[PDB]
C-alpha cells in the first residue's frame, strides 16, 4: 500500500531529494508515498495525521518541526513504524533519521570563533518555537555562552522558513543593531543569499567587512558570488536510510547523517 | 473527504503557493488536500492516478506536463471533477486553471523583438515532449518564424526541469554555437540564474554583452544582480481558483490567469 510523508514545505531542495530517494526505495517493497503538506502548522499536521492513519498506512514519516500533544498520542497509538526526519528531537516518537540541528549550529559557531571572528550575529526567525530553526539558534547561543560572548547577539524576523526576501530586510537591521559585525550566521542559505544581495547593493564588502554563513547547502549557496559558506547535509542519504529502515521493519533506531562544515569565499580567509 | 493534487516538483515556489492557497480554500469547505509526487514522470503519474482514484478523492488536480494514454482513460472514466492546472492542454480532460505556455513564450519573444533584440537564443530541455517546457519552445519558435527570423536558435540540455546547474553548463554551449547572441530566453528563472552566475564568473557582461530572460518570477529572479527579466505568474490565484471551482462543482470550466511580462535590468535598456 502506502507510507505517509508529512512536510512543512513544498519549496525545499532537501525535502524534494528526500522524497525522490524515499520513493525509489519504497517502490522496491511495493509501496507508494502519500504526502501531506503542513505549511508549518502543527494543527494541520495533526489533521493530516488523523486522515492518513484512518487509511492504515504501513508507516509514517514526518519531517520534524514540532508536534501537538495529540499528534504525538495518535502516532504512538498507531502500532506502525514512525520515523521523524531531518532533526533529532528531544523526545522521539519512534525512529529518527537525521542529525542534531543544535549540535550542527554549535559546531559551526565554534568553527567561526576558532577562525577569529569577533562579532558574530545570528539571523533567525520569529515565532519559531519547537522548530529546527529554534534548535539552530540554541546551538549558536550555547557556543557564544561557552565562549564568554553575547548570546543575545541575534536578529529575528519573519517566520519559518526565513526567505531570501527576509535576508534582504535583515541587512540594515543587523548593521543598525551591531554595527561592528564581522560575520553573520543565518538560519539557512535562503536569507544568507538575500543578505549577500543587499550588502553588495549598499556597498558593504563581503567578506572583507562582513562574512556570511548559511545552513543547508541549497543551490543558491553554490552559485552566488561569492559562494556562501554553509552546513552541508545529505538529503539523498536521509531518504535512502529512511526507506531502507522502513523496508527492514516491514520485511527504535536513531540513524545519524553527520553534517559537514563547508567553508567558501563568503567567509574571510577561505 | 480529500482532493488529490499531483505535482512534478517538491522544490518549486509556484507549486508550493498553489498548494497553500488550494489548501486554504478547501479547508474552509471541509476538505483536505493530499499530494502525489510525480518527479516529472508520466509513468509515475499514471501509477499515482490509479491508486489515488481508488481512495475516492472528491476531485483530482493534475499539474499538467502531458499524460500517458492510460492516465487519460482513467481520468476520463472517473465521475469526479478533473482539473489540469498551470497549462492549457490542447485536449483538456475536464476543467482547467492556468494559461497558455505557448502564448506566454510567444508574447515574451515578441516583446524582445520589439525591443530590438535579434539574435535571441532559447535555452530549454531535452526529453521534454508534451511538457510545459516544450510549449514554451514552440511559442519562441512561432515568434521567430512570424518575424522572418531563424527559429532554430536554441540549446537543449538536461531534462525537465532545467536546473540552475544546467544554466551554468549552458553558458559555454550557447556562446560556442551562437557567439553573437544578444539575448538568451530560458525555459525558467532557474537556468537563467545559473547562466547569469556563470557569465559573471567568466566576464561576460549582462546585459551589455548578453541579456538574460527567464520565466516564472521565482524568488532568485528578484534578488539576483542584475534582477532577472521574467514572466510573472499568479500561483495564489491558481490555487484559489482551483479550490473554489471544486467546491462549486460539489455543492467544463476554463479559468484563465494571464501572465505579465516583467522587464528588469538583466535586459539591455530596461
Amino acid at each position: 500500500g502506502f507510507v505517509g510523508l508529512l512536510l512543512p514545505s513544498l519549496n525545499n531542495l532537501h525535502f524534494a531529494q528526500t522524497a525522490q530517494s524515499l520513493t525509489d526505495v519504497l517502490e522496491q517493497g511495493g509501496l507508494q508515498l502519500l504526502l501531506g503538506y503542513t505549511a508549518y502548522s502543527p494543527e494541520r499536521e495533526e489533521q493530516l495525521v488523523e486522515t492518513m492513519l484512518r487509511r492504515r498506512p504501513e508507516a509514517m514519516v514526518l519531517s520534524y518541526d514540532g508536534h501537538t500533544e495529540q499528534t504525538i498520542r495518535l502516532l504512538q497509538r498507531a502500532s506502525i513504524p514512525i520515523v521523524e526526519i531531518w532533526e533529532k528531537p528531544a523526545h522521539p516518537i519512534g525512529h529518527t533519521v537525521g542529525f542534531s540541528n543544535e549540535r550542527a549550529a554549535y559546531d559551526m559557531t565554534n568553527a567561526l570563533l576558532a577562525r577569529g571572528f569577533r562579532k558574530i550575529v545570528f539571523l533567525g526567525e520569529k515565532d519559531d518555537d519547537w522548530t529546527r530553526g529554534a534548535a539552530r539558534r540554541a546551538g549558536f547561543k550555547r557556543a557564544m555562552r561557552e565562549a564568554g560572548l553575547n548570546p543575545d547577539q541575534e536578529i529575528r524576523l519573519g517566520a519559518p522558513p526565513l526567505s531570501i526576501e527576509d535576508g534582504v530586510a535583515a541587512a540594515e537591521l543587523i548593521l543598525q543593531e551591531y554595527p561592528d559585525t564581522d560575520c553573520i550566521f543565518c538560519v539557512s542559505d535562503m536569507p544568507a543569499f538575500g543578505l549577500l544581495s543587499r550588502l553588495k547593493s549598499i556597498g558593504v564588502a563581503v567578506p572583507e567587512q562582513v562574512s556570511v554563513v548559511g545552513f543547508g547547502n541549497f543551490e543558491v549557496s553554490r552559485f552566488a558570488s561569492p559562494e556562501i559558506s554553509t552546513v552541508r547535509v545529505d538529503p539523498i542519504a536521509i531518504g535512502r536510510e529512511t526507506g531502507s529502515l522502513i523496508l527492514r521493519l516491514l520485511d527504535a533506531q536513531h540513524i545519524t547523517l553527520p553534517p559537514v562544515l563547508e567553508f567558501r569565499p563568503s567567509l574571510k580567509n577561505e
